[PDB]
């Protein structure tokens, strides 16, 4: 089992206009509820993107979950890569399998893209 640094890191994208969020979790058990290898959030793949291609996005995030305390993610973030797999470019049927396959992985790396510039007020 590979044990690497965990948490969450936010950095500017290739262009610098976006913010690539790098999150990683280390679990040794499949969620109790009917999640399906979900660190603690519902992901919808096979979705459409403003770019014209497919991509996955978070619709909900459990409170107190790894993807909520260690990842600090939110609903709407476009999941770029899930455990080293390109979510975008595939259907919801292919994206689900990729995320579910991690159900047996002692470590998962979630990489989402956020619009550089959080709302303050």
């Amino acid at each position: 089992g590979s044990s690497g640094s965990s948490g969450v890191t936010w950095q500017p994208s290739k262009e610098g206009d976006r913010l690539i969020g790098r999150v990683i979790l280390n679990k040794r058990t499949t969620m109790p509820k009917d999640s399906g290898a979900l660190l603690g959030l519902k992901v919808v793949g096979g979705k459409m993107t403003d770019l014209g291609r497919l991509g996955a996005f978070i619709t909900k995030v459990k409170k107190g979950s790894l993807a909520d305390v260690v990842g600090h993610l939110r609903a709407g973030d476009e999941v770029l890569e899930w455990n080293g797999k390109p979510l975008p470019g595939a259907t919801n049927e292919e994206v689900y399998n990729i995320i579910l396959e991690s159900k047996s992985e002692p470590q998962v790396e979630i990489i989402v893209s956020r619009p550089s510039g959080p709302s303050s007020g």
